[PDB]
C-alpha cells in the first residue's frame, strides 16, 4: 500500500490545495494510515509527472503561494484499478513494542514513563479520531463503509490502551 | 525505527545465522514489525559495511554456505543509544481500512468478502502470537515487559476482529 494511492483516494472527489491534503492525511486519515515524514511532497511531485493529477499555483498579494491539487482522468482510472485490486497486507510497526520487547534492562522508572506516554499518545488519536466521527457524522457526510473503519480504529486505540492501563494497575 | 535497529535488537543477545534472524522477524516479532519484505539482506549487508556486526561464512561439505552474524562492541553502542532515543510514532498502514474508506462503490458482497478475509487475517495472526506466547513462557523465556507487548498485540487483533464480526452478524 503506497502514499501515490491514498493521495488519489483524497482527491478522487475534491480539488485541494497541499495544506488541506495534509491536513487530511495527517489528522483525519492517519488512523488507518500513518507513515514517515515527508511522504506527501514528494509524491505529490511524481503523480504530476505521471500525469495522475496536476498542480495549479495560486499566488496571491502578501501571502505565501498556494499549490492546488487536482485528479486526472488517468488518475481516477488508476484509483478505480486499485480499488479493484487485491488487498495488501497491512503495515504495522510499532517502536513502543520494540522498547519492550527489547527492554531488559529499562529500570522500572524507564518503563513505567513509556507506558504512560503511550497511553497519552492513544488518548490523543481516540480524542481526534472521536472529533472526526462526530464531525463527519453531523455533516452528514460519513458513509456506512467509513463508519465501520472508525469504529474498528476506536477499538484497536481502546482496547491497547486499556492493556496498558491495567499494567499500570498491577 | 528502521529495520536496522530491530535487527541490532536481534544480535544483541546471541551470534545467529541469517536462516534464525529471519525466522525471529517473520514468525515471532511479526505482531509488532511486519513491513516490506526484502528489507533483512539487505540490512545486514550495510550493518556490516558500517562495521555493526560481523558476518561468518560457513563453509560445509554438501550443503549450502550458512551465514553466522554476530553484532559487535559499535552495534551494542549503536543499540543502547536507539533504546534511550525518544520513542518514535507508530507506523501503521491498513490496506483494508482504505478500501473501505474510500469503498463507495463496493457491492455488498464485495464488501462482506473484504470483511470475511480481514477476519481470516485477524485469526491467523492470533493464533501465531498466543502459539509464541505459550511457547516462550514454558520456556522460561517471556521477559515481563515481553508479556505486556504480547497482551497489547493480541488486544489489538481480537478488539478489531470483533468490531468486524459484530458488522457482519447486523
Amino acid at each position: 500500500m503506497q502514499g501515490k494511492d491514498i493521495i488519489l483516494g483524497i482527491l478522487s472527489k475534491k480539488e485541494r490545495s497541499g495544506y488541506e491534503i495534509n491536513d487530511i492525511l495527517q489528522n483525519q486519515l492517519s488512523y488507518f494510515y500513518d507513515g514517515t515524514y515527508g511522504m506527501i511532497y514528494p509524491t505529490l511531485r511524481k503523480l504530476e509527472k505521471d500525469g495522475k493529477i496536476t498542480k495549479e499555483v495560486v499566488i496571491q498579494d502578501g501571502r505565501p503561494n498556494k499549490n492546488i491539487y487536482a485528479i486526472t482522468e488517468s488518475g481516477k482510472k488508476e484509483l478505480a484499478s486499485y480499488l479493484q485490486s487485491d488487498v495488501n497486507d497491512e503495515i504495522f510497526k510499532s517502536d513502543f513494542l520494540m522498547r519492550l520487547f527489547f527492554g531488559n534492562s529499562l529500570n522500572d522508572d524507564d518503563l513505567e514513563q513509556l507506558i504512560r506516554e503511550e497511553i497519552e499518545r492513544k488518548e490523543e488519536k481516540i480524542k481526534r479520531l472521536s472529533e472526526n466521527l462526530e464531525i463527519w457524522k453531523k455533516k452528514g457526510e460519513l458513509t456506512p463503509t467509513q463508519e465501520i473503519t472508525i469504529k474498528y480504529g476506536l477499538a484497536q486505540y481502546k482496547s491497547t490502551k486499556k492493556v496498558l492501563e491495567e499494567e499500570l494497575a498491577k
